[PDB]
Parts: structure tokens; C-alpha cells; sequence
């Protein structure tokens, strides 16, 4: 059951992504295959068009092969480096290769590309736990599993970026994992605008994997507090 939680997160992501452009995947190993919501997906985030035309209604295996090619193509040419990709992979639904090529682009896209002010030559993982650990110094933050376990962790950084969204995480009673996600990330969704790419029963479950962590907490850097946001101090 908790083997799904990356295939979900992944899946999550990426429709955030998508629905500006107005479309969806319901199954990440086989929505992808036709190439056209992978080319949409690129499209979004590199805001850039492909470089030919494509097919809009493959019928055929062929004419998904050449559209999955022109998605590859594209990444090529934003020397976008992919993990055992080829367009066979995606049109046949390889499930374990496509969400490498998620993780691929969620990974450029979402923290290597992007500006982030808080000031937070490093992999992008020590990027990212770069700025979270300056965002709440008072908590050894050196994982993105164990880490968020207790759910304490996700209200002390809620409340870092918007200082009265989660005052009193602190007298959070540990045990209670689930009901500490999930106020803090509805007040994430709510007034910092996270989407939650990865749900509160799935973050501090054991078997949690980083990169549907990563996933999650890589909206933190460019999120923005909204107008109207209760704030409750100590």
C-alpha cells in the first residue's frame, strides 16, 4: 500500500502542473503514453513550446513513439539529462522508468532552476535542506523522512514562512503524527498556497520515501503568504 505514495505524490505533482492547461492523469503508467500530456507537462514548466509539430490524436503505437520523441528531443536540447529513458519506456507504461523521468523533471524544475530569496556549487538535495534548516535552525533537519515523522517538523515550518499560521507547534503532542500534518499543510494549501502533492497520512508514514517528501516541501521556497490570513500569536 505505501509502496504507491511516490507513484501517488508524483501523479499529484504533476496535475498541479497540468491543470492550468486544462488536463489531468489518472494513471500515471499509462497517461503519459500517447505523449501528450508529457509534452503539455514539459510546455508548462519549461513555458517554452516543442520544437516540431506534433500528433494530437495518436491512434497508432507509431505516431505515440514520434510524439514521446519530440518530448524527448525537447529535453535534450535543455540538456535536461535523463535516467534510462528511451520512447519505448514511456509508450509501453514502464511504471519504475517514467517516475524516474518525474523525479527527473521535478528535480530541475522545482530546485535547481528555480530563485529563491531567503538566501538558502551543492546537489540539489543540500539545496533544499539548505533552506529548510535556515527556515527553522532550532530543529536538526538532516533527512526527508524521519525528520517529519512526528508531524512537529511541518508546523514549525508553516509557521516559519508565516509567522501565526502554527504559533504553538511546539506543545504539538508528538503522537498524534497525523493531526500535526494535517493542520500544518491545510494551512500550507490554505494561506501559503502548497499544494498537497503528498497527504498527511502518507508523509509521516515509516516508509515514506524522500523524494515525495522532497516532492512536497520543494513548494516551500517560492511560496507566498495570501491577504486575509488568521494569524494567532503565542
Amino acid at each position: 500500500p505505501w509502496k504507491k505514495i511516490q507513484q501517488n505524490t508524483f501523479t499529484r505533482w504533476c496535475n498541479e502542473h497540468l491543470k492550468c492547461v486544462n488536463k489531468r492523469i489518472g494513471n500515471l503508467q499509462t497517461d503519459l503514453s500517447d505523449g501528450l500530456r508529457l509534452i503539455a507537462l514539459l510546455e508548462v514548466l519549461s513555458q517554452k513550446r516543442m520544437y516540431r509539430k506534433y500528433h494530437q490524436r495518436p491512434t497508432f503505437r507509431q505516431m505515440q513513439l514520434e510524439n514521446v520523441s519530440v518530448a524527448l528531443e525537447f529535453l535534450d536540447r535543455e540538456s535536461i539529462k535523463l535516467v534510462s529513458i528511451d520512447s519505448k519506456a514511456i509508450v509501453d507504461g514502464n511504471l519504475k522508468l517514467i517516475l524516474g523521468l518525474v523525479w527527473t523533471l521535478i528535480l530541475h524544475y522545482s530546485i535547481s532552476m528555480p530563485v529563491w530569496e531567503d538566501e538558502g556549487k551543492q546537489t540539489p538535495k543540500q539545496r533544499l535542506l539548505g533552506w529548510i534548516q535556515n527556515k527553522i535552525p532550532y530543529l536538526p533537519i538532516t533527512n526527508f523522512n524521519q525528520n517529519w515523522q512526528d508531524g512537529k517538523a511541518l508546523g514549525a515550518l508553516v509557521d516559519s514562512c508565516a509567522p501565526g499560521l502554527c504559533p504553538d507547534w511546539e506543545s504539538w503532542d508528538p503522537q498524534k503524527p497525523v493531526d500535526n500534518a494535517r493542520e500544518a499543510m491545510q494551512q500550507a494549501d490554505d494561506w501559503l498556497g502548497v499544494p498537497q502533492v503528498i497527504t498527511p497520512e502518507e508523509i509521516i508514514h515509516p516508509d515514506v520515501d524522500e523524494h515525495s517528501v522532497m516532492t512536497y516541501l520543494s513548494q516551500f521556497p517560492k511560496a507566498k503568504l495570501k491577504p486575509g490570513a488568521p494569524l494567532k500569536p503565542k
